[PDB]
């Protein structure tokens, strides 16, 4: 029999564009699915409702937190700094959230973050199923049991090692191990710190899932499920679902006049903004390797536009063959096409599996954040898919150089670690397009959600 599954994402559009892949993927399969999402935003989402007449859009008005600039919804419109903010927003749709429950009555719910949640299902009858879309093997490293009994004796040598019984190894640097372990107490919402949030969600939840599949994820999910002693399901890769809009003209022009596989992409998301030097070191490096680029980037801090912030001579140099432009873009239907022969990524999540599923060579840029991080070191080191910019061990910066050298690799023909990162994204491209991964993926799922309403 079909579900009626609720959906709650963050309020992210990294969280609700693979929350609306997955469920044209389970609507296609007949499930009916309630979708709540920010008033505004919805009319960004309309064009991935794929089954309208089975995904019905129920709209949250996100209340003023103070602090919070008027009329933000999504990471997109505020710093990265204001997140926590935002949080505190979204707990305080719990009023809201429970009208939703209570007349929509469908009978899983998946979220993210709000560890209220369950205690509001179980009462309706309703089960939680706390649904990432991140990297299992980042929660394992720094959310598993064992790292939240140090509580506060948790330092930075004690992240620069997994925790007890992770299933595998893999090297951090200082500056990466700094940042975990000083973001993990800051508060993220409502005076929560982020990583007991979480582990809270983790803790109460009735069962957890995760973007991916048992050939790359299934260790992590292994090992989650023997910590928390519920089970960990694993929903298929995601793979991205085609919008009813084409690619943009403007675009479609410029992209069509270069040579196949000549062109360098190069974007960090939409959620975080260079320090002017990174910005310029990251700029001239694509310029050094001659190959036409375009960048998609955020004006770096304290600019706001990238013409002020531009390096001296640099539009004057790289004239028709490189642009620079802060817009949301079509990324998904960039990276299909047939000039894109690299791509500079920071290595978020979804644009992770957007590299793997193309034919661009990967170039790892991780920015600084836990999941980044954990996805460049596993595509660098373990998949070995792509070659990652070297850093400053203590101070996280790159030089120009290392930029033109990562870039070089990977583009050219004769160099064979370029051909053995080619050989090797072939490889886990074939495996995440094979025929059958994602359908038998998404069986297993849906009869596990079956045993959980049952
Ligand atoms: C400022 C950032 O704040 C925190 O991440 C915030 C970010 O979490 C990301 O999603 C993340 C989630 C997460 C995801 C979904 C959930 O339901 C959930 O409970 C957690 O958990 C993490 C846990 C970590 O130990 C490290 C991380 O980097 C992340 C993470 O990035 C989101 O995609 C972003 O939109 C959000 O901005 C981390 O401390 C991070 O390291 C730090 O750089
Ligand atoms: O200009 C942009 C920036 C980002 N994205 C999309 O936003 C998501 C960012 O997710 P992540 O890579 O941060 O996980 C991805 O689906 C990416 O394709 C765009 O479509 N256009």
């Amino acid at each position: 029999s079909s579900l009626h599954i609720a959906m709650f994402p963050w309020f992210a559009m990294g969280h609700l564009i693979p929350y609306l892949h997955l469920s044209n993927k389970l609507a296609k399969r007949g499930h009916k699915i309630s979708f709540f999402t920010p008033k505004k935003t919805q009319t960004k989402l309309e064009q991935f409702n794929l089954y309208p007449n089975l995904i019905t859009f129920y709209p949250l008005n996100v209340p003023h937190v103070d602090g919070l600039p008027f009329g933000a919804e999504t990471t997109s419109d505020v710093a990265i700094s204001l997140g926590p903010i935002l949080m505190t927003a979204m707990d305080q749709t719990q009023n809201q959230i429970e009208l939703l429950l209570t007349q929509l009555k469908p009978q899983i719910i998946f979220f993210d973050f709000v560890f209220w949640l369950p205690k509001i299902t179980q009462r309706l009858g309703i089960k939680s199923f706390l649904y990432f879309i991140i990297n299992p093997a980042t929660i394992s490293y720094t959310t598993s049991p064992p790292r939240m009994f140090e509580a506060e004796n948790l330092t930075e040598v004690d992240l620069m090692k997994p925790p007890k019984g992770y299933p595998t190894s893999f090297n951090l640097q200082s500056h990466e191990a700094k940042h975990l372990a000083s973001t993990r107490k800051i508060e993220f919402g409502s005076g929560i710190p982020f990583s007991v949030r979480s582990y809270n969600c983790l803790s109460l939840t009735d069962a957890i899932g995760f973007k991916g599949c048992r050939e790359i994820e299934g260790p992590y999910v292994d090992y989650l499920q023997e910590q928390f002693g519920k089970p960990v399901l694993l929903s298929g890769p995601v793979l991205p679902e085609q919008s009813k809009t084409a690619l943009d003209e403007k675009w479609g022009s410029w992209l069509g006049g270069f040579k196949d596989g000549s062109l360098v992409y190069c974007a960090l998301g939409s959620e975080l903004k260079l320090k002017q030097d990174q910005f310029h070191e990251l700029l001239l490096g694509l310029e050094l390797t001659g190959f036409p680029f375009l960048a998609i980037l955020k004006p770096p801090v304290g600019f706001e536009t990238i013409e002020d912030a531009l390096p001296e001579g640099f539009k004057e140099r790289v004239k028709e063959k490189g642009i620079v432009h802060s817009g949301w873009i079509q990324q998904q239907l960039i990276l299909e096409h047939p000039s894109v022969g690299c791509f500079v990524t920071h290595c978020g999540a979804g644009s992770i599996t957007e590299g793997l599923v193309n034919n661009c060579q990967m170039v790892l840029l991780p920015q600084l954040n836990g999941d980044y991080i954990i996805n460049a070191r596993i595509m660098g080191r373990h998949l070995k898919v792509g070659v990652e910019v070297k850093k400053g061990e203590e101070d996280g910066l790159f030089t120009k150089e290392s930029v033109y050298e990562a870039v070089k690799i990977v583009m050219d023909d004769e160099n064979e670690i370029g051909r053995e990162v080619r050989s090797n994204h072939t490889k886990v491209r074939n495996l995440l397009l094979r025929h059958d991964l994602e359908s038998s993926c998404l069986d297993t799922f849906c009869e596990k959600l079956q045993e959980l309403v049952s």
